[PDB]
């Protein structure tokens, strides 16, 4: 009631400064036009002023509000006349993507009718699923983005290709690198290049610039041929087999592990599997981004965790062979940042960059399938039964006890995370039997994790002392502005300290940097 | 709550039209020879915005949440509108962009001086000009007829009859000279001229010339004697009748009132007098009272005498004579071409005015009035008078028109239309869209308190007012030109 | 020697017909107090064939002035043929004579190679490096002269054809369940108590009308498929006018074939059908399967049988005379100017009916079988020309015939690259050995493009006779080979010949890839009766609605 007016004025001043800057650059000579953003900023201010004026009358506001959207339509299209049609079509496609992404009814997890809704609930769930998927198909233009050119362009080589993954080894870009390599295990629900989007916000590029040999697992988009691949296979044949692949290319049997969402869960299970069978420690440090080990707080995804629903999904998976990612794309959204338009479209434009919200929407729509047996194990053994905390989880007939893991773990979570609640991630940290550290990012599931140091856009909470509850941890935590990536880099290099080793140049391998598994789309472009 | 119900009524009316269009395209596939060759989705995009926004308001930082969701509805409205225009030809889309920009500006209070001085006008005048960078006789003003007389000030149009018998007494219409006359002759469905002819009435029409610099010294007095009285002599020359039924609109009715007084004061032709939104008492000038001040009128009087005439493009920026639901949405759901397009085209087809007498002698002095050195006394007029005013009138407040009715010395009746300055007047009986208030008993507020609503058009009530011996239908003479004439086609911006 | 024996066999069958006609006329006199051409007319023709052959043998033995002697006696044989023909038509009503005069004139002009641009000797000279751009005008002059003679011949006609669609041809009962801009979907009423679950959808070529597959009840493929317990759907393309000038090959694939598939589901509830395509209709069916596969859409075509379908245009046959850059560019300008490709212009360019035995097997033989001469029905279909959209023809000339984009993987249907290797639908290609439009070796090369099961059949006749061979006919044969070959010649070398019709082999190909029989689907009332309205629109009309 007031701060909105002041904050809106601040954004208008930055656009006016950018408008003057664009005129000065045009003077030296003698993308979206600033008039298009001005058309939107004019709507936000006038609507707030009209609302303040109001603070038959309902109709008067409706008529006056309808006049403001009409002014918004006329000013926007007028700005798009000098823009070429191909670039303009890109803007129309992404705006259609963004406008449907912000509708809670468009996703089952946030759908009102599903919340309103035994067998009758299961039958109605299928009705909501088929309608949303049909709407997505008709909406889903082409030539949006090409991997290796616009996204996932960090130089490297594919040093190994298995049934489940392609192992990417990135170019060093430094004269010296650390002895212990870095292995990143991305989630197999979406594609990995969220950590390798663009050079300014690519986590892979930043880790490489810090003198570290970075390896990235690139999971295959599973087809019907991978119907029997289970969670056990992704742990043993996925993560551990990648560890053997890193040793085969660098000669180091010990690496720094990094995991994201369910990828960190697989990394945790791999460390528990090696520990339970008394194998020499192959993971020196383990950084886990928004990883869920205790599934007691599933968040909005708990609407699906019910015996009739899970039993129905298990039958569907076994019938179709795999879980169709296009069905998962309407089930929930991994990208739900608060004020995506303000912080990643308006702010990203005023920084001279191509709108980051465009890249985020393309990654969110680059859905991937899940193996039939894997999804079921993930639904039942982890989300429903919560075997990992109860010590009942078995990976290839090996009971997993994370207390047997002595690898120092660093859990980096996000306060506004809607997929992996930070409190839930905090409880799973105590499961480990070694050093434990916790970090709490300021933004959401995606924005709070991909915050490069240069952006200086958010912050984090750190606390070295132990607490008995997440609320107690945060109460004693100290806030630090900026990115937490240097803190993670300090967490890795303060425990290996090892003499620097000459930069490992990747071998030619089988394929160029991005690989082939990441380019396989469910809806081909 | 009732708003939701009215929206549901429109949505069902749009769905019925959509089914009718699908059936017509299916029948079109049957009749398609080899040798020869707005979408409802666009209106559906509009109805989707109106209903969903009302739902969002009913649901209601908290303010930011409403703003973000409201911006999402505007985004759907923009995307659905552009997608609805996929098959529309680019030329047709430019028409939609042109008229929607006119409606946006026309409903913007800052774009008009009265709803927002010369410096502010010059900037506003430029904004209209930079924006600038229907055909009369075909789309508007297409009622058949002939120009029986053309003078310096007007063209007299006599329309061809559509009935075998017409009334003996002809009808003469005196339009306002601030805008063009064809608002009373839009299209056959909403043409008052066509309706009067169908009622067995010979109709004559004055078509005022768009005044140039050559008419700098033409005064209001000339429009009374050389305009209205001279037209009466022209009607007698074409029909042999010295007595006509008078109809006036806005300032045209004021001139007719002064014309009746001028013949009465000099003891010398008007059977009935119907006056639409006619102002005789200027005590309630409305929003135009901002200009009625001694320093402002004195400044304008010097400018008008210097330039000769006041540019109508400047008058169009001073105030607006001009709706979305009843003349664009409703007109579209009735199968018609959007009437709101014609009204916007007429409002922007402004005409010049020579005017100082109107500012000072009428608005300021509110006369004591003398027309050609002849004192005006409306009490000397015994002609039955009918005042038709509008509740939502922003130019001529209906209370001011009611008080001025008492100036006449004969029968007086008052009618109050249910819409604005123009919409409540141009309401044909076939439309069945508005209503009126009537009260047979004799303050303006006291009349309305005792008035009864009836609904429908007031044209049959006006036709009953006039008609309360049939003559063979008068076929108009060849005259000088066909129906629309030449004076009405003179545009300030070609 | 063998020729004399064949004539004797026909002459003996003619004698039996004479006895049948005398008994038929004798019984007709009994039914009193209130068609078939006379056998003497056919006998008059057989007398010419035998006498001309005898004269040929006598003069060839005389060789082992003489040239004039054979010419003089042949002119005497032509004179006897004229007198015997007119005398045979003594009792025949005038209309029948005009009917026979019309069909004899049609057959005579159809068998003259100079009457068609593709087989015209004059155009062949201008093609052999004897022109470049002047060929355009050299082609345009030959086109206008051939078209002019057709126009003068047609304009003299004052009566409509003896055949009416829905009464004489295309009379299989059914309903029009859907009508779009491009097609009318016909669902035929069942003749069996039970039908198969998977319906059958036929995609006809859009160069001529569809009812070649539904001519007469004895030789109607549609009726035969229906009698085999199959719910049969038929696409009936609109005869495109100037209003369809911008319709492209892409639209016929998506808005034509795919939209019809949605129409079949709307009428039967089945998202998967058995596809059948003919000539360019099979090309559209192939492109429809590739389009659904390239976009990773659920497979909607269970089996695909393709009649004389061209996917590789490397061997265009006699139609290659037009496949040259100056000619195709010139034709593209005419189609953009006129809006559509005039089917009456296409009728003089090439002939879809070029069977080596139209007179003997489909006029003489069909007459001795008691039938109305089938050659009459074939000549009506061939002369029932249809237009082609300007954009569709161009794409067909350049994107397929000239550039051969489908093989080179350059073809895109609505900005979707087509790769037939992504199609896993089992395909059965049925081609004809004597085909002059789609050479069987060219149709064989396109078979390997598919990524699923592939089968090939080679019928023992031409483009039309070898395809519309009813089992009941017991005419011609076909070659089948289950093994994979590296060349068309290798396929035929290992192929086994079987006599009779190949239609059961196609029915076996369909029924071995399918469920449980469902009660017979009675078609909904729909929009119109069986034949529909699109097929009745003729380019050259006499009378009017």
């Amino acid at each position: 009631y007031g701060p909105l007016f002041e904050a809106l004025a601040h954004y208008n001043d930055k656009l006016l400064a950018m408008a003057k800057a664009q005129t000065e650059r045009t003077a030296q000579a003698l993308q979206q036009p600033w008039q298009l953003i001005q058309a939107q900023m004019n709507w936000w201010q006038d609507q707030l002023k009209l609302m303040q004026h109001t603070l038959q009358p309902i109709y008067d506001y409706l008529k006056q509000s309808y006049l403001l959207t009409a002014r918004h339509l006329l000013a926007s299209v007028d700005a798009l006349e000098g823009v070429p049609q191909k670039s303009r079509e890109r803007l129309r496609f992404f705006t259609r993507q963004y406008v449907n992404a912000m509708a809670p009814s468009n996703f089952l997890a946030t759908n009102p009718e599903l919340l309103k809704l035994g067998q009758n609930l299961v039958r109605g769930l299928a009705l909501l699923a088929e309608d949303l998927e049909r709407s997505a198909d008709q909406l889903n233009d082409e030539s949006a983005f090409e991997l290796g050119r616009d996204l996932a362009l960090t130089p490297g080589r594919v040093v190994q290709r298995t049934e489940l993954y392609e192992l990417i080894q990135y170019s060093p870009t430094t004269e010296t690198v650390g002895k212990t390599p870095v292995l990143i295990v991305p989630p197999f629900i979406n594609k990995y290049y969220i950590m390798d989007m663009r050079p300014q916000n690519s986590l892979v590029a930043w880790l490489v610039a810090q003198g570290q040999t970075v390896f990235m697992i690139s999971w295959r988009n599973p087809g019907v041929a991978q119907a029997q691949i289970d969670l056990d296979d992704y742990v043993v044949d996925g993560v551990i087999a990648a560890l053997d692949g890193v040793e085969a290319a660098t000669g180091e049997r010990e690496v720094h592990g990094i995991g994201y969402c369910i990828g960190g869960t697989a990394l945790s299970l791999a460390m528990g599997w090696l520990a339970a069978r008394r194998q020499k420690q192959r993971v020196r440090t383990a950084t886990l981004f928004t990883t869920l080990l205790d599934f007691s707080q599933p968040g909005e995804l708990g609407i699906f965790i019910h015996e009739p629903i899970i039993a129905a999904l298990e039958a569907q998976n076994e019938a179709k062979g795999i879980m169709d990612g296009r069905q998962l794309a309407v089930s929930f959204s991994l990208l739900r940042e608060n004020s995506l338009y303000w912080n990643y479209y308006i702010d990203s434009y005023l920084k001279g960059q191509s709108p980051v919200a465009f890249d985020l929407l393309h990654w969110n729509s680059d859905s991937t399938n899940v193996a039939g047996k894997t999804h079921n194990s993930l639904l039942r053994r982890l989300y429903l039964e919560n075997q990992l905390v109860k010590g009942e989880l078995k990976i290839r007939n090996t009971r997993i006890d994370l207390g047997k893991v002595k690898t120092p773990v660093l859990l980096v979570s996000a306060v506004d995370d809607h997929i992996a609640l930070w409190q839930g991630t905090w409880q799973g940290m105590k499961l480990f039997g070694g050093e434990q550290r916790f970090l709490l990012a300021e933004s959401g599931h995606i924005a709070g994790i991909i915050n490069p140091p240069a952006a200086n856009k958010y912050g984090f909470w750190h606390n070295g002392a132990e607490a008995e509850s997440p609320e107690s941890w945060l109460a004693g935590a100290t806030h630090q502005g900026g990115s937490w990536w240097p803190e993670m880099m300090g967490f890795i290099q303060n425990r290996d300290e090892s003499e620097p080793v000459p930069a490992r140049v990747p071998e030619e391998g089988l394929a160029p940097a991005p690989g082939h598994y990441v380019k396989v789309r469910l809806n081909p472009v």
